[PDB]
């Protein structure tokens, strides 16, 4: 299990979590010096808790998929909930199975689902860890149009954090001032499987993307990557979906 804790949380403590998420995937080989998410992993090993503290120490459990960083659902007291999707339902029978009820939740965990339900784009919803804390609280009392905003705050300071430094960083930024994901940031996190299947299939291919990735950078300029020389292969991206769930 991995932990965060809101209350005196500061850039280094959340450092100090994404760090951590990162070391509880598990990877057998690096691409490019980058570690390769795994195919597939059988049983309760496939998925993994953090536990995450708002601000006054209450707590929820997020079950998170090893092999894709996927967030299926979360516990909260003695509620369990799950998105509306086959995998979810799959994680349900493996986590939290001791939670005196199971809410699925009206909607998959897709952002095509999310920002419907949410009624929002995330372009305008704020994020940073005061955004978290306010995600967790959110959470912990089941509101399902809250919930879909929570949750992709959740899913952009969790997950997101520790497949890019970039968003990492940008989080940290917003330690104590919430403040909406930079084009760049949204960019990275829709290109994910996308650089994550091209860096793969640079291996045999001299380090060249077999079809270029684009990508908004920072200063909000859209730029093609190419190659595993660029910025986004060398330092952002930490995790690789593995092809076979490509
Ligand atoms: N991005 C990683 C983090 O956020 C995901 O959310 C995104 C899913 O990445 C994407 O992929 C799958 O999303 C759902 C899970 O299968 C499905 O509904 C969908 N059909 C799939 O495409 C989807 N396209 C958008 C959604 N924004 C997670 O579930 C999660 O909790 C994880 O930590
Ligand atoms: C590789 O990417 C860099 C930009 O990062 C670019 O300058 C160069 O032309 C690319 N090389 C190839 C072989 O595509």
């Amino acid at each position: 299990d991995v932990s965060f804790r809101l209350s005196g949380a500061d850039p280094s403590s959340y450092g100090m979590f994404i760090k951590d998420l990162r070391n509880a995937l598990p990877h057998t080989e690096k691409v490019y010096n980058i570690p390769l998410l795994l195919p597939s992993v059988s049983g309760a090993g496939r998925y993994l808790l953090m536990h995450l503290f708002n601000y006054d120490g209450n707590t929820i459990t997020v079950a998170v998929d090893v092999t894709n960083v996927y967030i299926m659902g979360y516990l909260a007291l003695t509620t369990s909930y799950f998105f509306n999707e086959p995998a979810a339902d799959l994680a349900s029978q493996y986590v939290f199975r001791s939670a005196r009820r199971k809410i699925t939740l009206p909607y998959s965990g897709n952002y095509e689902r999310l920002q419907i339900a949410a009624g929002k784009p995330r372009e305008k919803i704020p994020i940073g860890l005061p955004a978290l804390d306010t995600a967790i609280s959110t959470l912990l009392h089941y509101d399902s149009t809250a919930a879909a905003g929570a949750l992709l705050v959740l899913i952009q300071t969790t997950a997101e954090a520790a497949r890019f430094k970039y968003i990492e960083q940008q989080i940290q930024e917003r330690a104590y001032r919430d403040e909406v994901p930079s084009s760049a940031t949204i960019s990275l996190e829709n290109s994910w499987s996308g650089l994550s299947k091209q860096i793969q299939l640079a291996q045999g291919n001299n380090g060249v993307f077999r079809t270029p990735t684009v990508l908004v950078d920072s200063k909000g300029n859209r730029v093609q990557i190419t190659n595993v020389t660029s910025n986004v292969v060398t330092s952002n991206i930490q995790l690789l979906l593995n092809t076979k769930n490509i």
